[PDB]
């Protein structure tokens, strides 16, 4: 389960991570004491994982974002590319996928010429071929849907 | 215009979006008022776009995630697609992309059968062909990097 | 022809468009009067077309450059895409080509998201499909070779 | 850092690279000394990269121009190719590019037979496969745009 | 029906098309009249198709030669293409071919720009897609072999 | 140059290699003495190279003609395939090319089964892979265009 | 079944269709009466279908043989290509196949230029795309194996 | 050399390979001796290659037929493959072919499992890679055509 008072909470917190123990308890129909517990139980069970402010990447100097799809070159070696690229800070996300390639990464970078460097570094560090698709614009990002 | 103080605030708010101002203050060597001021300006300029609990899509019943690349059936018409799909809730992100397709969506759904039904809804509301890549596993995501 | 004193002049002027009527006449082996004429004859015959300082595009805010290859969609219409895109100032160059596409344009633009707009504008204005290749770095540009 | 005055100087030098300082001065409302100073700073920072007579490649015997995309035979080695081709004179420009190939060259040559011979030289000196696109006509080029 | 005498005449006329009859006669052990007769019959049956000075395409200004394979846009229509291209003069030869394309042309032209213009003329007059292979060098050609 | 009386001569001789010193001098507007010199100067300068009668290949037993495209297998060896195949008499022509393959040969042969032999012999003698395209019909051959 | 005296007969007749009722009866171990019956029972049950002398196709003027693979163009129409091509006498064999194409035909024809005609006729008569593979040599043909 | 009489005999022997001489004689207006003579000459020259009962491959237990294209693992060695496969009995025909593969075989086998085992035997005895196309149905075969 996830009792649908727990549900109203996760919707509220997904839409506004700074929402207060206080103002939640109105919309929810509970007490500042009662709300505060569910939330701690929600963080312990792995349901809310973190609270993050959403930073605009262009404002901090990331003018090019890209999906980078990668496939290991040598199948006799352990396929450990996520772990291998983890220290690379410009990889924001790393997914395994069912398609032509094995993983998709979302990468942010200062310019077209920084991407070229990142790609070579991805390639020599994990041991992969790269294919990259450049993002032109983000129309909306992380609208978590709670069903 | 992002000075060293602003840089520090956005790193801390990326790592913890419920950082209270008193903690941010003592971390940037400012007063709580000056922090609150900086933070508000970060919000009203482009830089912090909102704050969100990072929610486990599995815990809430989204067992299948996919990327869907979409391309308009008639590309001559100025293109509507992000605005028209905005109201389908299981679409979480929408990027326009270079190369052969026009947009990539991330989508989350309860099952295989709910995915095929969503693909129909997407094909019809944006008037688009679709190419889907199921995500098998998320190794890490949203690791935002402030340089 | 192009008498190989005329040749030494075009090499000199290709390498340095600010080279003086004066200092040319040493390297060339002629008079400030004699040099000045050849040059005016070279500008009248269509040989030197202009003098331009080479501006670094990043310094003026063009952070992304791209080749954009385009092919008219309707072959019953006059193929006039160069003329049609001429007023678009971000098209720096426009070539017809023998390959998969009919023309190649070199385009410069503020960001990845400005490119997306430019592409739609190219498409609705000339009546074309677009394919774009993003430039990551210019290692050297316009080294005119005089044989 | 480009103020309004600097912007004016680079537009004028783009449109006429032999603008004399007295003309630039009266155009920016500065003294000839202040102009000369501005111009020198533009040169030593990245902004003006040199000055060139724009030469008609046909008048000097280059009747064939081509784009050549190149890709390394062994991409694992750190990539040398722009440095190694720098000394082939009929290569006019060298860009690195996203997508499937690594660089695009512009090349000018006297004839079809001289093109095949250049392709061999390129294949061997950079150790690369080549894809050529002949240019049939130049409608306009180098129209530099200062925004 | 080619006897030994006829075989000798066609070898000599292949190697020297201005062989005079007196030289051909003494070479085949015939009279000048019998030679002239044989030669006329060779002409009126299929065997000698005409006589030509072999001309250096470079000396006359054709610096670029190419093969162009062509394939009809609509292959259902009985195919016109050799008859329709017969009147484009820079087409030197026209073969129909097995495999994926329908014809191969040899074409000679003054430069890269004149090639792109010819490709347009070919695409439009025969209604065909084109695949071009530039010839870099001719090592030997027309070495006719009589077995 | 090539003075356009020289031009009328090469057109005439390209169309009819047996055209007489005599009958040329009408069409040309010169003397049997004057015509005869230009022609000898044309043969000395490399402009007319030979006179050949055009033999129909089917009439002499060449029932299959083919283009054979070839690429050396070992790039550490000297690329000398033209020289190596020169003694092979069924190779009528040998070109170097810019495309997927390095050379194109035109070959004539008694039958489909003789081609199979020729191909193996090409392969073991030069050291090459072969790709062959079979000619079904020659609609016209060697129409030299004098511009 | 097929009693293995019946088997010795079919082997014998496959190897030699002119083998006599007489000489079979030795090798087989039966009577001129007994052999003659099995054979008539073998022709009635559909086991031996015909007796044919194997004609060399080159000796009768078929200098090119080809496999021609074909696929109907319109799947709303009945797929009846075997029946439609049956009157075409140069189709020796017609098979349906599991692969990229729907049928394979073996075709024999006077020359490369007759094949081109046959192909167009196959295409307009059945309603198919064609792909042809040319036979260079038959090393052995119809060795029926009786297991 | 095939006159009208010879043409008639090969048609009749194609349609019925057990035609007795008396029937062939009265059909060609010859004596039985002259027929027997003609037939013997047809045999000793290339023209009639043998005589065969056409046997139903199904009736004798070959329920699966396939085409197998084969290509040598090392094509530099003069090619052995038809001689080496001659002794595998379930190979019925062997052609060499133009294009990408070197030979096509027709093969008949009792079942899917017997096919995989034959593919191994082929791969190993000729040292070849294989591409198989199962035959689903034979609509007509061996319809020999005498023109």
């Amino acid at each position: 389960a996830l009792d649908d008072i727990d549900r109203i909470l996760v919707r509220e917190l997904a839409a506004d991570g700074r929402a207060t123990l206080s103002e939640l308890a109105t919309r929810a129909g509970l007490s500042v004491s009662a709300v505060q517990s569910r939330v701690r139980r929600l963080e312990s069970r792995g349901v809310v994982q973190g609270y993050s402010a959403r930073i605009n990447p262009e404002a901090v100097g990331h003018l090019l974002s890209a999906f980078v799809a990668i496939t290991p070159l040598d199948p006799s070696q352990p396929d450990d590319a996520p772990a291998r690229l983890e220290h690379i800070e410009e990889v924001e996300s790393c997914y395994s996928v069912a398609t032509e390639e094995s993983y998709v990464l979302l990468v942010r970078v200062a310019s077209a010429r920084a991407l070229e460097d990142l790609l070579q570094r991805i390639r020599t560090t994990a041991n992969v071929r790269t294919r990259s698709t450049i993002i032109l614009n983000t129309f909306y990002s992380d609208r978590q849907h709670i069903p």
